């Protein structure tokens, strides 16, 4: 399943996971279960509870924390309350009841877009990790969704439905990008045309100015990028972000930006395009990778309250405004005041079902607890732990290839590129590396590792020339498995060197 | 929020919830958390775990159950294992690891449609509650989705995409139905035409043969019904099910049926249209109402392995088959073998994202635990408890209107119709009831209750004549609130009688 | 072993068992162990105790119950004391010491026939479950034996020894009966002649009046029947019991009746022939099936204090009375006052060993605890639980054969008859069922299930015509195993229908 996921979906699945916010969730659940039972009125039954009451919830919660000081999840829950009440200044009783009611999953999400306090908490996390601090928190709204996967499906459908993207429109795509994102515009369902914004291996996988300038073409309605990138696993540098900023400000104030920033926390000092061009950007952030929460399906779509999506909607042709008046008629009297972010919500479940739309309340609670976990960790201990783990696995991989590729300030390294030439160069000089590349390819490299270790790697391209290389995730295997990849690739190189000399 | 949900979405939200399977979930979570920590290799860190190991899981689980015999959730978990292993004959280690891995939400759902053992467990529950026992379990497949809400959105979109429903096609809709289901075909996005299959108040809200025969019109491609009904809250009787069966067998073997059977468990001896016409029916079942789990967003789409949806797909015009070959190309070599149920899955997240599609693994685990809860309860104690609760609230409501409407074998009563004429008839004779109806309407009835009690009711129509009536849910309020509705409606009747006499 | 038991012994072995009276037994054992240690006088030894003292036993027992309120077995023991003392009016100290001394197995059973208080307790259970309430409790005596198996061996041997049954005497046997009971009279050791009292499939396996009238033949000395029957699994109806009653009263006051009523508790409102003709009947009751206690070997022989066995003994020819005077000489001065029930006891172990004869004291204690368990359960919860379990397994079996045979008021259903004709009739009409029977037999039916499922069934006959049928026990398998039998038998029927049509 780990090997099959990389081939099919270009992921990625970590073998680590955040335990403390998970324990806090299950412990909160036991508290909420007791809260439900406090509202059950009848004798001689079993298995039926009532709704949790907001009245006196703080005092009951405080007792629960005091009696269970020995439980890690409970201590976390205790500090979470302080963080929300004391640092965020939010209503403590309202926070607790939203969490209790939320984890019970006994009420339809209200509002459907996101639960009130969860939105306020999660956006603090999002703003911080995206480097978007210069934007007032109150100007950022979130739509809680079933991972980045759901976000992308919802966004393209709403773009189509609301006439923001039309058949024949050009979508610029920062490349190399993983397979799934190439196909969605290529669907006849959308019939969009791709323009490649190509990263340069000579610039260490940054986008050249010349490539970024392609965005000046007014036929290009949207810039779509994974940042930090996947496969290449680098973050857009200061120059690149500035270039986009100037292009938007100077030439294309109408350019929509769709940015997928799931790997952000794995970079040093990450800054999102959302931070740089908030009015022009829809941010997709997934909790999957950082918290080891792929199965939880936790994501948000973020939008600035003043954005070009709502501006474009006000500039639509009359026939389209009339069609949308009909579409959203049941939702509100004035459809023209219905914002794009809330249209995403309505479009996600056929409009008529808007009031039972949204991410499940226990999922939002869990998302909120992951968010708190990271926010309360001021010295970034969890982040550093994961980074040290990733570096250890890297050292182990390149042990006999030695050693790892040199990493700059823009490095992410969730993924690593094992380049045959660079490896054979490090081992046996420049002359040998030129020859070794002409002998074997990516196929012979990936098939050998697979046969020796049972691990299949991603080809390392490209698009390029088929420079013989493979990509491994530093997130999904254990040390001896990275050591076995290195050993198999070292024997392959050693046998090439014995076929070099003689 | 309770009053606002009935007006907007025609629900419904229960104030009861199943506690035991929820406690089992949170307890399983604590076990899984410990399982994750067993795979963590490093010192001097906190909050990071590894992946749960299948090896020796039974023995560890058995210890967990033995040490926590005093915990209700744990005892349930213990019996669940026996039920799965002993009664269902499934692999106990594989069940446990699916549940442990599932609740950790650390792996993408695999397969995306449903987790393997969860599917087998949940379909046992579905088949039993739908009265579909005559169908072999192995011939029923499920797609786990975000409630009935997601199911409906997914189904219509896939119908459109795969050319099973086309603009101008007629959709027959069993009525009265709640608002949301009237609007989805009416969307320009689908441009479908509605044909009303009208329930008869004289038949106690059953569909007359003459109304059911409307399905013979070959322009009608789908029969769409909520069964048991909402608002009317009755199940289709033996005659009605037989009529549809003959119509499908005799005249319309091509008729698709879409049935929403969320209220099934609240009827006595429920039998689904899925049981009667499995080859022709897509079953939508929601866990929301029965388990008090609206916020969990838990539903399945059920299909027979041999169905008319796949048959129609094989009979599509060549241009459509060519378009679908392109659409699903990345999924499998032979797109023509891709079944409609799996197309729902692929269509739910844009095709290219099929391998990260599906309901979150902790949601499927919770769904599995609700399913087990009901399956293991042989004497149906929970079902009876809820029914007694509903009846008590009914008795309390009609206490001063006295007494409740007579209920037949097809009665559900999650909702109750408070008919002014019938109430005033029971109180002051037939002559007075005829006059009292001409004086006040549904509006004056609903506005009075709202002003006196703060509870807003649904109008009781119709479509009919505006016979002055209101609908209350027996699931969402407490006893004194039902008593206050009765009292307000009794004083209204008493003041009408003092304006009658004089 | 489960499959091998049905073929060899015509059983039957349940996969359920009564746990509470078993836990009570083991808990009582720990109390008794401590009682023994209270009588041990010496230092510096281990593993040796003394005899439990009756003095102060109530107070010590009451402390034991109070300290162990959390133990299910102990709570049962506590309520047992109340039942014996308060409802039965028996000596509480004497009850406790009999139980304590009994479970220690440190004294020879005294008296050998049954322990005093155990007899009083167990007969209350027997009288109730046999519907024999009209008989005063004090007029019923029991001989505790090693299951019904030992009872039958003991009874025939004593019948022979005491000249109540002689070579060439006719034994009437209610049939169909299971194999073991056909062979015991056929032994040259007894040389008895069988007369078949045949049950009628047209009467749903009741004995016709014409068949019951066969008992008028004065050459028939004993009527031997399993009631409720095995294999057929029905109880004798009101008419049948009345017929025997009149035959005994009117024509055959000398007719001995031997009735085996092990399945009694699985019928609704069971009434034994012992209840109807107590003076003429020896009742054999086994605890094996109802309590899931086959390995415990627990049975009683019941006799009325005024019976025709003792009457016949007084009418024996002088040469036989002289021989029996010699045989029983050591037992009592007046052998002619030695009752048949006590002769069973003496005959069971060669007469000279009468005073070390009888069922082991821990077995009698366990029997007493099973008896209490059922007596104290006023709402018959355990009985209903087992019946619901049996019905669930039946529903699961006939799921695809659908559905189960219609059951009347005389139904027991521990066993179920799977009739090919009736099954194929229910599925494909009367015409097909006539043909399907001519194609395959019982052999082809039983061998197919065995090969597909690994379960071997009993042939369903007869004696009859070999109507193609099989018998399954609803007591010995789990749900998926019944489901696999149904599925194998459905595919067999479906392939017959494809060989019917074409
Ligand atoms: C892993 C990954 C995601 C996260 O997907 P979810 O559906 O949120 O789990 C998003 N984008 C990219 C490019 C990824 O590699
Ligand atoms: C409540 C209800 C449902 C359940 O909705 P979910 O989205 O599954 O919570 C489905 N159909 C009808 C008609 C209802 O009233
Ligand atoms: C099972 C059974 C018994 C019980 O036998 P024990 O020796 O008491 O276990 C007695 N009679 C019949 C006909 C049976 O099937
Ligand atoms: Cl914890
Ligand atoms: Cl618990
Ligand atoms: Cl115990």
């Amino acid at each position: 399943d780990g090997n099959r996921l990389m081939l099919n979906a270009g992921r990625g699945n970590p073998n680590f996971l955040a335990t403390t916010p998970r324990r806090a969730f299950f412990r909160l659940g036991l508290f909420a279960a007791a809260e439900s039972e406090l509202s059950y009125s009848y004798m001689n039954t079993v298995g039926v509870g009532g709704l949790a009451k907001i009245e006196g919830i703080e005092g009951r919660f405080e007792r629960y924390i005091a009696e269970n000081r020995d439980q890690e999840g409970v201590r976390f829950l205790g500090k979470s309350l302080s963080y929300v009440r004391d640092q965020l200044g939010l209503d403590p009783a309202a926070f607790l009841h939203e969490m209790v009611d939320g984890i019970l999953g006994c009420n339809y999400p209200v509002p459907p877009r996101m639960l009130n306090i969860s939105e306020k908490i999660v956006r603090q996390y999002i703003i911080r990790e995206m480097g978007a601090d210069a934007i007032p928190s109150e100007s950022v709204n979130l739509f809680a969704v079933e991972g980045g996967t759901a976000a992308m499906a919802y966004i393209f459908e709403s773009m189509k439905v609301n006439g923001l993207l039309k058949a024949g429109d050009k979508v610029a795509i920062g490349m190399p990008v993983f397979t799934p994102y190439i196909e969605i515009p290529e669907l006849a369902q959308y019939a969009l045309e791709e323009v490649a914004i190509n990263a340069d291996p000579a610039l260490n996988w940054q986008y050249p100015d010349s490539e970024l300038d392609k965005l000046k073409d007014p036929a290009i309605k949207i810039f779509f990028c994974v940042n930090p990138s996947n496969p290449p696993s680098v973050k857009m540098d200061e120059r690149s972000l500035e270039r986009v900023r100037k292009i938007v400000a100077e030439h294309r104030p109408d350019l929509m930006i769709l940015t997928d920033d799931v790997y952000g926390t794995f970079a040093d000092g990450f800054q999102s395009l959302f931070a740089i061009c908030p009015a022009n950007t829809l941010l997709v952030y997934s909790f999957s990778k950082y918290f080891g929460a792929t199965g939880w399906r936790l994501g948000v779509v973020a939008a600035h309250k003043e954005n070009i999506f709502d501006l474009a909607l006000g500039r639509l042709p009359e026939s389209e405004k009339t069609a949308l008046d009909d579409r959203y008629r049941s939702l509100l009297p004035d459809v023209r005041s219905l914002k794009f972010l809330d249209r995403l919500v309505a479009d996600s479940r056929a409009v008529a079902l808007n009031h039972t739309a949204g991410l499940s309340t226990p999922q939002q609670v869990q998302m909120t607890l992951f968010s708190l976990f990271a926010l309360m960790d001021e010295s970034d201990q969890y982040k550093h732990t994961l980074k040290q783990l990733i570096r250890r696995r890297e050292a182990t991989l390149y042990r006999e290839l030695g050693t790892p590729p040199q990493r700059d300030e823009n490095a992410v390294d969730y993924y690593t590129l094992i380049d045959l030439q660079d490896v054979t160069s490090k081992l046996y000089g420049e002359a040998f590396s030129k020859w070794a590349v002409k002998q074997s390819s990516t196929g012979d490299m990936l098939f050998r590792i697979a046969d020796e270790t049972g691990i299949v790697l991603l080809p390392g391209r490209g698009f390029g020339s088929d420079r013989p290389s493979g990509r491994a995730s530093l997130a999904n295997l254990n040390e001896y498995e990275y050591a076995a990849i290195g050993r198999a690739l070292r024997q392959m190189a050693d046998e090439l060197y014995a076929q070099y000399t003689q």
